[PDB]
C-alpha cells in the first residue's frame, strides 16, 4: 500500500506532465497522496497563471465577512458578520494596518504558535467566496476555470445528464483569516491556488480516519452536535494541533506559499488560516473515485449549511433517499 503513514506529499511536475489534469491527480493518487488528505503541487518553472498581479485593485468585495471567535484558544467557534463592500485595494490597505496586519515573527513555527495563542482575541475581516478567476485565457495547464465539470464527470461516469455548473472562487485573506474544519460539499476534491501574497497553512486529517475527527468534534461542541448530525458542514468549528495531539487524532500540516496548488481528497478534513493579505482562488472537482465518497457523503438538513444550486442534483441523483430531507433542509 503506497503512503501508508498518509504523510502530506509534495510534486514537482514537469512541464511534459501538466499537459494532463486528470491524468497527473490519477498519478498522484498511485503514489498514495490521498491517503493524506491533502497533497502540494509545485507547478513548473515554465508555467505562469497569468502575467502580473498589478490591475487587481478594482475587484469589488460586495460582502466582507468579520469572523468574531466564542470558545477557548484551542477549541472555538467563529460567526460571520456582514460589513460594508470595499475593493481590493481598500481590502490591501486594511489588512496592512496596524490593527490587522501581520506581527512580527521569526519563522512560520513561530507565527502558528501566535495564531493559536491570540487568534479568539481579534476578529479578522475575509474576502470569502467571490465568484471570479484570475487565470489568463490563455493559460492552457492548469487553468481552474477550463476544468472538466462535475456534472459532465458524473454523466460520464453514470450515464445520467443533470443540471448545474461549476465555476472558481476568489479569496481576499488577511492575517488571522480562518477556514475552519470541514469537508467539501458531497466530499468533493477542490484545488486551490495561491495566486499572490502572504502563506496559507494547513491541517489535514487522512480520509480513513475522517471519523475520529467527527466523534471528538461531538464531544468539543455539544450543543452544535444535538443541533445537527451533519454540524461540521456549517463549516464554523475550530480545534487546535494541540487539542487534536491530546485527543489523538491523526492529522498532518503544511504552509502553502505564493504560486503553489493544493489539493484536497474526498472526505479529508481540513482547516487553517493566512499568514498576511492574500489571493487565492479555488474550485471543486470530481474524478471517478469520488463517485462512491459522493453516495457516502452526511448531508446537512437543520437548515444552517445552505449551499449552492448544483447540489441539488447530485443528492438527487448519488442520494435518492436522503433528497426529500435535504431539500426540506433548503427550503
Ligand atoms: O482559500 C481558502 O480560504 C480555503 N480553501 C479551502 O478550504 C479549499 O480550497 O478546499
Ligand atoms: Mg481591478
Ligand atoms: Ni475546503
Ligand atoms: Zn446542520
Amino acid at each position: 500500500a503506497q503512503n501508508p503513514n498518509c504523510n502530506i506529499m509534495i510534486f514537482h511536475p514537469t512541464k511534459e506532465e501538466f499537459n494532463d489534469f486528470d491524468k497527473y491527480i490519477a498519478y498522484m493518487e498511485s503514489q498514495g497522496a490521498h491517503r493524506a488528505g491533502l497533497a502540494k503541487i509545485i507547478p513548473p518553472k515554465e508555467w505562469k497563471a497569468r502575467e502580473t498581479y498589478d490591475n487587481i485593485s478594482e475587484i469589488l468585495i460586495a460582502t466582507p465577512l468579520q469572523q468574531v471567535a466564542s470558545g477557548r484558544a484551542g477549541v472555538f467557534t467563529q460567526y460571520h458578520k456582514k460589513k460594508k463592500a470595499m475593493t481590493v485595494g481598500e481590502y490591501r490597505h486594511l489588512a496592512n494596518s496596524k490593527k490587522y496586519q501581520t506581527p512580527p515573527h521569526q519563522n512560520f513555527e513561530d507565527l502558528e504558535r501566535k495564531y493559536w495563542k491570540n487568534r479568539i482575541y481579534n476578529s479578522p475581516i475575509y474576502g470569502a467566496d467571490i465568484s471570479g478567476s484570475l487565470f489568463d485565457e490563455n493559460t492552457k495547464q492548469w487553468n481552474l476555470g477550463h476544468l472538466g465539470t462535475i456534472q459532465d464527470l458524473l454523466e460520464k461516469e453514470c450515464g445520467v445528464v443533470i443540471e448545474g455548473v461549476n465555476t472558481p472562487y476568489l479569496y481576499f485573506g488577511m492575517w488571522k483569516t480562518t477556514f475552519a474544519w470541514h469537508t467539501e460539499d458531497m466530499d468533493l476534491y477542490s484545488i486551490n491556488y495561491l495566486h499572490l501574497g502572504e502563506p496559507k497553512t494547513w491541517y489535514v486529517v487522512p480520509p480513513e480516519h475522517g471519523q475520529r475527527l467527527e466523534r471528538l468534534a461531538r464531544e468539543l461542541f455539544p450543543g452544535s452536535s444535538r443541533g445537527c448530525g451533519a454540524f461540521l458542514r456549517h463549516k464554523v468549528a475550530l480545534i487546535s494541533p494541540t487539542v487534536l495531539k491530546e485527543n489523538g487524532i491523526p492529522f498532518n500540516r503544511i504552509t502553502q506559499e505564493a504560486g503553489e496548488f493544493m489539493v484536497t481528497f474526498p472526505y479529508g478534513y481540513h482547516a487553517g488560516f493566512n499568514h498576511g493579505f492574500n489571493c487565492a482562488e479555488a474550485i471543486n472537482f470530481a474524478t471517478p473515485r469520488w463517485i462512491d465518497y459522493g453516495k457516502m457523503a452526511s448531508q446537512c438538513s437543520c437548515g444552517e449549511a445552505r449551499v449552492t444550486f448544483s447540489m441539488d442534483a447530485f443528492v438527487r441523483i448519488l442520494q435518492p433517499e436522503r433528497y426529500d430531507l435535504w431539500k426540506r433542509g433548503q427550503d
